[PDB]
């Protein structure tokens, strides 16, 4: 295959220094465990468990992760981006590292955020808060985006939102890696609904511009009311899921353009398809979501080509968003 960049942030991490990407060598500076009260288990993923707890010196209400006892790498990775994006708009805000006596791994520690001023992102929304919390959403990636970090599991899982006070935190930043142009990277991120087809296709050096595939993924979603938008029953499937959306002809010159060698199952799966019209998926119950704007956002995010997707400062100038406040 030949190589790809990002079209912006291509060479931010190039030009800084070695410590603020190389997390292998970062020193962790450890807090007091037992300022922190766990209330309750809230999950299980496969590289931690999230609790519900109080830091006992000031009734502060904070979200501990207790990371697994997994590859150490991924867990300075995780301290390191967490650090280097802190105080950045809506990114969770890593307030402590302590050390869990149970796991005998590194607990962080979680705070302007809490189980029950913010939920996940599982609300029905309506078309105003749809595009507000979109646009909140888009300054996260923006600003992770611009200081070289690509989160790679954009989801509704991973976005919290405290309704009441219209705050919102992109968090669970586990898959989060440096981009670094050349770099070829695991395409195994994202859960399947949201993989992007360089994930999809096996073509490793991505960038940012996944992330904006996946945000594209949870906007279709919303306006038209269809959880998941493209509903693969595994990787295979979940592509001609997609193919049968945008078509097959600008896959295969997705594919011819970047030289990647396809896996001879899809040539198989895929047959031919058209693009559709938006509009397909419109009905009765979900016009109500669609204006011109949406559908030519939709369009610009949801492109199989990386490079020619919105990024997420062009998403943030984009008509759909000229009605919210800003």
């Amino acid at each position: 295959p030949v190589p790809s960049r990002a079209r912006v942030y291509t060479d931010v991490n190039t030009h800084r220094p070695s410590e603020y990407w190389d997390y292998e060598s970062h020193v962790v500076e450890w807090g007091n465990q037992d300022d922190y009260q766990l209330v309750r288990k809230l999950g299980r993923g496969k590289y931690s468990e999230v609790f519900e707890a109080i830091n006992i010196t000031n009734n502060e209400k904070v979200v501990v992760k207790i990371l697994k006892p997994v590859k150490k790498k991924k867990i300075k990775r995780e301290i390191k981006i967490l650090e280097n994006l802190r105080g950045g708009p809506n990114i969770i805000t890593l307030a402590d590292i302590v050390k869990d006596p149970v796991s005998r791994t590194p607990a962080l520690v979680f705070e302007h955020v809490n189980n029950t001023d913010f939920k996940q992102l599982y609300q029905t929304l309506t078309d105003y808060d749809i595009r507000f919390y979109m646009y909140e959403i888009l300054k996260a990636l923006d600003y992770c985006h611009s200081m070289g970090i690509m989160h790679r599991d954009v989801k509704p899982h991973n976005v919290m939102i405290d309704h009441e006070h219209r705050k919102l935190r992109l968090i669970d930043w586990g898959l989060a890696e440096f981009y670094h142009p050349g770099q070829e990277y695991n395409v195994r991120v994202a859960s399947r609904y949201f993989k992007g087809p360089e994930l999809l296709v096996d073509y490793q050096m991505y960038d940012y511009s996944l992330d904006m595939w996946s945000l594209g993924c949870m906007l279709a979603s919303m306006i038209f009311r269809k959880e998941p938008f493209f509903h693969g029953h595994d990787n295979y499937d979940q592509l001609v899921r997609i193919a049968k959306v945008l078509g097959t002809e600008d896959l295969y010159d997705y594919i011819d353009k970047y030289n990647i060698e396809l896996d001879p199952r899809f040539n198989d799966i895929l047959g031919r398809h058209s693009r559709k019209r938006w509009e397909r998926f419109v009905h009765s119950e979900n016009q109500h979501l669609v204006s011109p704007e949406a559908l030519d956002f939709l369009d610009k995010l949801l492109r199989y080509d990386h490079q020619s997707r919105l990024t997420a400062r062009e998403a943030m100038e984009h008509p759909y968003f000229y009605t919210v406040v800003k």
